[PDB]
């Protein structure tokens, strides 16, 4: 019933903006799920940086990396949108700071430095995802080439369900031990780019940790969140959108609204 009505609303929403919305949402307290195009592929854009940070933490937990190790790059030409790395260029940053910059600010320099030195590049990032049983995820290119969002291109894509499940594994499951998962969770909660997406869809008193992506082509954008309501179990929401034309702007309000609908369906 509620599921049928939610489906109709997403559909109207995708027609209203001549685009494509994929949704997966889970109420971890009740088991309730909702999916719309949940097994279809969508560009990840910046949203994979949330997982890159999870990979970094797993490496620290396995003791291959130290969270306070210094990462120096004084002579590295930084990629476009390196707001955090560019201010620490002189002195370097700790591993954990760079990784949380990758997540919380979408820092492209942080991203590509981490993939280059600690994670084995895009194939290594893909391998990490495979290792938690995510068969859908792939990253193939570096920042910024990975953001082309060309329709019909499987490169740098995933599905909403796989995103949701993976997040549930990393933020809520036991890939990460209690102490390291707490940190990951805090990184998610302090994300600075998601105010007009999933966070906008929920009472202000609910706690959200999220990671957004905005390819800036084909109107492509997304957000995934763990959500802690008061006196209830966490929710997981995954929202992915594209648009028909290359020049199309992304719509924060469609994302926020698809989130409202996904949440109402599962609650
Ligand atoms: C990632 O997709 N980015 C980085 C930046 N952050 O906004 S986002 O977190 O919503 O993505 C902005 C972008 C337009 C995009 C990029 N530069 O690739
Ligand atoms: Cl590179």
């Amino acid at each position: 019933n509620k599921s049928d009505a939610a489906a109709k609303q997403i559909k109207k929403l995708e027609e209203d903006f001549d685009g494509r919305i994929g949704v997966f949402a889970i109420d971890t307290g009740s088991g309730n799920t909702f999916g719309y195009r949940s097994d279809e592929r969508f560009p990840l854009c910046s949203s994979f940086k949330g997982f890159l940070a999870a990979a970094v933490l797993e490496r620290v937990q396995q003791k291959k990396l130290d969270i306070n190790q210094k990462v120096k790059y004084e002579s590295r030409d930084l990629e476009y949108h390196s707001p955090i790395t560019t201010k620490y260029k002189g002195s370097g940053m700790t591993l954990g700071d760079m990784a949380s910059a990758a997540l919380q600010y979408s820092d492209n320099g942080a991203t590509n430095i981490i993939m280059e030195r600690f994670l084995g590049g895009p194939e290594g990032m893909t391998k990490f995802m495979r290792s938690i049983g995510d068969n859908e995820f792939r990253l193939d290119r570096w920042e910024l080439e990975l953001n082309t969002a060309i329709p019909g291109d499987k490169r740098d894509t995933s599905t909403p369900k796989a995103v949701a499940n993976s997040l549930n594994k990393l933020a809520l499951g036991n890939v990460l031990n209690a102490k390291v998962k707490a940190i990951y969770q805090n990184w998610l909660k302090g994300n600075t780019t998601g105010d007009a997406r999933i966070r906008a869809s929920v009472p202000a008193d609910w706690v959200v940790g999220d990671k957004t992506g905005s390819c800036g082509a084909y109107g492509t954008a997304n957000d995934y969140a763990v959500i802690w309501p008061k006196n209830r179990a966490p929710l997981i929401v995954s929202i992915y959108t594209t648009r028909k034309s290359k020049d199309d702007k992304h719509s924060d309000k469609t994302i926020a609204e698809a989130s409202r609908i996904a949440i109402q369906a599962i609650d």
